[PDB]
């Protein structure tokens, strides 16, 4: 057929001034022996043996044709026993899956949300998070990356919201206050949601989290989490502290208007969780891995806000951003390019996502190709 | 909680589960039982439990973006995690804030939230309303035609060659959801399009993967290169974690069961059409042409009448009600598969029969 010229011509455009003829993400295929940083598989549970096998067991025997929305399955005896056990895990009262962290996110909100709603919402905080509340049309105030009197002074002008942040942040990999944060919650009569994306399975007792850890879990009104990170999976949860996991299947558009997890995806996720809490193992040595890289690439002068597993390399601009890029694969680095629209245009991320698979020797490499960048440079850091 | 939070979900549980007589939302009834008649599945071939489906996934989990083009018709074909982000994310990279879209009182709500997500101008046309779409794009200007290839309430079938005619006279793109059709209509379940000869003239083409498909994904077809720029722009498609790789693998055996359930179809096609006759003769309005069934119940209190009276006898049955309809239109979806027998069928007419009328309620 024939594009009517108000779309060809955005396709063009797009094309010319985004499109090394490839979109920024994409650089060269990577060999076995690259050290590949790419993966939010933190545990390295991708190929987990007894993981697949659970799968492969619940997916033989279904009834189950229960292609429709979970609306329908929010009777007792529909509800999968996985919320129940990641809810005890937690320690939330309540936990609801979603089909993604996306999802649970957006649906939490428009539980949650009025269009008068104010929502004070970390700057970095995850795009599913900023168009939640914009999809629930909501007063969204940004504040300044984790800046809690900035956040004091927002609430004092405009009164009580909810407050939004990342437990640990998905480009920058730096860590909420979140101490501070349920007191000032407290303070202001707001409630807080707080996504453990990056920070569920990989912090905490048994890999709780980061609010478990900090034992403030009883002082938290809402989690979320992509259980596509530790988890491994393609799917989200939402937490509640209150009975607001009643109402969100029923007006959650996502929820409503899109299919449910199968019942044999929750079957896996089960056995999931039991090896996640039994890795005492792999999270010591990934908290160790992330600290020898953070130290090591401070020394050398470069900008590492992270204080976890995800470190972000800071690389301005685009041009400036490819050059980085094609340095480190050129050497064995791969290297996730986060830009627009998750990025400012001149703030681009290079992130590296460690994983529990990483070892002693890939860090010093790692380090190493890094101080060569910085100065054999020929392009610079932020 | 806080108040302005608390506020709400108490006249919500109010409005929305106290007013009912079990307490709990509408769309929630009883138990059924074996072997009550269960019409709520989306999986119209049957599907979900073949036996060499779940081998083939299993297999390729221990240890097709082509052929769905090629199956469909289409030039391009790009995965999606559901049918919902599918139609999300091809509004998203085709609109503009400026864009007109016109798009069916009854269309999937994803295409609704779609055009509202990218700041669109929607332009609400009457059901299968050709004249009135007429109008509105005389008035508006150029833009997308949005529709439902077969509507997911209603069962009823969109005026499709007359809308590619429409987009032709008026330089408009044309976007068909065939979710309700692909698998069940056409040559090798190729899908409405396909049997009526319009694929090369529509611009796009999506689809949910759980219905006939039986899985939860979505995909986007294109008769242009937009399938190229769907994956940087779309939010879902960029924030949102992919599909992993043994879940294409599963859609390949998928696909082939499909491709060769000519037997299937018919079956489903038959019993479709008796239902459809025996239900219109009780005096129900009957919109539907296809394997969707709405049983159309006015309000939520006589909706909650008619549903405990089905279940009752054996009947389920999926409740729409706001904010899928209006208030004062709701709907009893019957969805058929190709499992269901003669005999079930006319278990169903009886049971309407009786139900119109042992008094208590009323159908529209
Ligand atoms: C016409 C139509 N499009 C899209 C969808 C959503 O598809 P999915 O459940 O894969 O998100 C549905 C919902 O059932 C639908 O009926
Ligand atoms: C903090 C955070 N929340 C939510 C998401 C979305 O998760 P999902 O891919 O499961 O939709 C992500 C990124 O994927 C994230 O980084």
């Amino acid at each position: 057929p024939q594009l009517p010229d108000f779309i060809q011509n955005k396709i063009d455009h797009y094309i010319e001034n985004y499109f090394n003829g490839k979109h920024l993400v994409l650089g060269k295929q990577a060999s076995p022996d690259d050290i590949i940083l790419q993966s939010n598989d933190y545990l390295a549970l991708a190929n987990h043996p007894l993981i697949k096998a659970r799968l492969a067991k619940s997916l033989l025997e279904e009834q189950q044709s229960l292609f429709m929305s979970a609306s329908f399955l929010q009777n007792d005896y529909d509800k999968p026993m996985i919320e129940k056990r990641l809810a005890k895990f937690t320690g939330f009262d309540e936990c609801l899956l979603s089909q993604s962290g996306w999802n649970a996110n957006v649906g939490l909100l428009q539980t949650i949300c009025q269009p008068n709603t104010n929502v004070y919402i970390d700057f970095f905080a995850h795009m599913s998070l900023w168009e939640g509340a914009r999809y629930a049309n909501a007063q969204a105030h940004p504040f300044m990356h984790n800046n809690c009197d900035h956040l004091r002074m927002l609430i004092q002008r405009h009164g009580p919201g909810i407050i939004v942040v990342d437990s640990i942040y998905s480009t920058l990999g730096t860590i909420a206050p979140l101490a501070e944060l349920v007191n000032i919650s407290k303070e202001f009569g707001c409630a807080l949601l707080v996504d453990e994306s990056h920070s569920l399975g990989t912090h905490g007792p048994n890999g709780a989290g980061l609010l478990a850890e900090l034992g403030l879990t009883r002082e938290v009104h809402f989690m979320t989490a992509s259980l596509a990170k530790t988890f491994a999976y393609r799917a989200g949860a939402i937490w509640c502290n209150n009975e607001v996991n009643r109402c969100v299947p029923f007006i959650s558009y996502p929820a409503i208007f899109s299919s449910t997890l199968l019942p044999y995806e929750a079957a896996g996720l089960e056995t999931t969780l039991e090896i996640i809490e039994s890795a005492d193992n792999r999270r010591q040595h990934l908290d160790r891995m992330a600290r020898k890289l953070r130290i090591g690439l401070s020394q050398l002068g470069l900008t590492i806000r992270s204080e976890s597993q995800i470190i972000g390399l800071e690389t301005g601009d685009e041009r400036n951003t490819e050059k980085v890029r094609d340095y480190l694969e050129s050497n064995g680095v791969f290297g996730s390019v986060f830009c627009r629209p998750a990025t400012s245009k001149n703030k681009n991320i290079i992130r590296l996502s460690l994983n529990s698979d990483v070892n002693d020797e890939q860090i010093a490499k790692i380090i190493e190709v890094c101080s060569d960048a910085v100065n054999y440079g020929d392009f610079y850091f932020r």
